[PDB]
C-alpha cells in the first residue's frame, strides 16, 4: 500500500519492496539496503572493505521469480563486486524479462549509491522448470565421517584475507568423508531474528559455503557462477550441509534444517578468486 | 520518502509519485494512481454517464515524465484508446520513456489499468529538447478588432450537444472573436485552484482552454482532442489563463496560452480532435 499507492505492487521482503510490471516487457523489483537497516551487510567483505555476499544476490534472483513463477535459478554469473562503503544507502534493482518460448526468463541485479551510474553485477536464468531433489537426511552426524575442528577456523581466513565479522561466522561443526564435506550452521540471534523473512538469509547460505574450504585449500576466492539452485522450504535459521564435488570441477550443495528436510539444493557452485593479487 | 525507501526515485506531482530508471540501455517509467477519491476533478469530465479522463491529462502526465529526464518538449501525442474511469474504482498509471537516440528524442507512452485487468495504452509519442523561439506576447488585452461573445448558455449548448463537462471543467469564463481566431479567459473552481500549483498545468484548465474554439465552427456532435504537436510548457502551476486559438491549414488549431499578466504559459502548435461515434464510449440517445 506503501508501494499500491505508488501505482505499483508491494513486496514484503527484507531488501525488496515493490514490484513493478512492465507493459510484453517483464518486470522490475526494488529495494534499499544499508548497514543501518540490514547491519549484517557490514560483516562480510574483504580486508576493511565491505561486499554485498554472492548469495544475496541468489536470494534476489530467486525472489524476483518467486514473482513472476519461475521460482528455479537455472544459472547466475556474479559479475562485478558490490562495494559498499560505510552506511550509504545501496539502490537494488532486479530485471526479469518475459518469458521466451522455451519458458526461461533472463534475471539482472543492478545497483547504485547517489546519482552513480548503475552496475550490473549479477546476470543469469530463471525458470519454472524443476530438478527432483535430493532425498531427506537421515543418520546425523553422518556414517565414516570424520569429525574436524573448526574450532579456529575463522582466524585462518581472518589472515588469509577474508572479512567475516560475527553475523557470518556460521559455521559450528564440520566432518570429512572422502571428498565429502559435511557442516552444521547457524545464525547469530540478531540475524536468526530477521531469518524468517528471507528465502535463506544470505549470512546462512555464505556461511554454508565456508566448510568447502576445508578439503582443498587453495588465497581469497569468492562464488562466482551458479548452476540448477533451487530453494526448497524458506527462513531457516540453523542448518546441515553436504557438499561434494561435480565431475564438472565444481561443488555440489545440499541443505537441509536440523531435522533433515531439504531446505535448499545448488547443483554447482564454481567459484574464483579477485595485477596483482593480495596474500 | 515513500519511492525514496523502495530504492526509486521519488516524484512530486499529484498523478505519479515514483520514477523508475531502467538500467540496462533502457530509460525510466514513471508510475502513479488517481480515482475519483483523490481526484475529484475526474468525475467531471466524459462524454454523456460515461467518465473518461481527459485527453489534457494524457498531456500533462506526458510532459511531467518528459521534465524527468530533461526532455520537456511534447513533439508529438496521439490518443489511442479512452481510458474510461469507472465510479471510485483506482487507476495505475504508466509512463515509459525510452533512451534517447542519437537525435536526442525520447518515445513515451501511458498505459492504464484497474484492478487486475491487463494494461491498455492510452498515448503514445515523442519528447525532444528542442524549443520553440517563443510567439510574441503583444498585448492589447483583448486583442483589437476582437468582439465580446455572450457564453452564458454555452455550456448548456455543450450538454445538449453531448459533451459531459461538470464543474470542474465548465472553466471557460469570457471569450472574444475576431476573423477565424478565438480568446479566451479560463479559470478553474476553487477545489482545483487549490491543487493547481503541483500541476504543470491542471488538466481540467489545458482542457477547457478548448472549449472557446467550438465557437466559430459550431460543430454538430461531439468530437475529442485526438494528435497533439508541439507542446511547450513555459510555465507551471497555473489557475487562470488567457487563450488564443486559431486554425491551422491542417483542419487543426493551434493554441498559445498566456497568465493573466500575458506572460507565457503553454504553446500548443496543433491540436487535431476527432468526432466520435454514436454508441461508441456512452450509448446512443434515444431516438424521439
Amino acid at each position: 500500500s506503501d508501494a499500491g499507492g505508488l501505482g505499483q505492487a508491494a513486496v514484503d521482503h527484507p531488501m525488496l519492496g515493490a514490484a513493478v510490471e512492465l507493459p510484453q516487457g517483464g518486470m522490475v523489483l526494488t529495494g534499499r539496503i544499508s548497514t543501518t537497516t540490514h547491519p549484517w551487510l557490514a560483516d562480510h567483505g574483504v580486508g576493511e572493505t565491505v561486499l554485498f555476499p554472492g548469495t544475496g544476490f541468489v536470494e534476489l534472483a530467486v525472489r524476483a521469480g518467486d514473482e513472476v513463477g519461475c521460482p528455479v535459478l537455472e544459472e547466475l554469473t556474479l559479475e562485478a563486486p558490490l562495494v559498499i562503503e560505510g552506511d550509504e544507502p545501496v539502490q537494488l534493482q532486479v530485471a526479469v524479462t518475459a518469458a521466451g518460448e522455451d519458458g526461461r526468463r533472463e534475471v539482472a541485479v543492478h545497483a547504485r549509491t547517489g546519482q552513480r551510474p548503475w552496475t550490473r553485477h549479477a546476470a543469469g536464468t530463471l525458470t519454472a522448470t524443476s530438478s527432483t531433489p535430493s532425498p531427506a537426511d537421515e543418520q546425523w552426524p553422518p556414517a565414516g565421517a570424520a569429525a574436524v575442528d573448526v574450532s579456529g577456523h575463522y582466524e585462518a581466513l581472518a589472515n588469509t584475507g577474508y572479512g567475516y565479522g560475527p553475523a557470518f561466522q556460521g559455521l559450528k561443526r564440520a566432518w570429512i568423508r572422502g571428498n565429502e564435506v559435511f557442516a552444521e550452521v547457524e545464525l547469530d540471534e540478531r540475524e536468526a531474528a530477521e531469518a524468517g523473512g528471507y528465502g535463506i538469509h544470505p549470512a546462512l547460505l555464505d556461511a554454508a559455503l565456508h566448510a568447502t574450504g576445508l578439503i582443498e585449500q587453495a588465497g581469497v576466492a569468492l562464488p562466482f557462477a551458479w548452476n540448477g539452485v533451487e530453494l526448497l522450504a524458506s527462513g531457516a535459521q540453523r542448518v546441515r550441509v553436504h557438499a561434494q564435488p561435480t565431475d564438472d570441477g565444481a561443488t555440489s550443495l545440499h541443505i537441509t534444517d536440523t531435522t533433515g528436510a531439504p531446505v535448499a539444493g545448488i547443483t554447482s557452485l564454481i567459484s574464483r578468486p579477485l595485477s596483482r593479487p593480495r596474500s
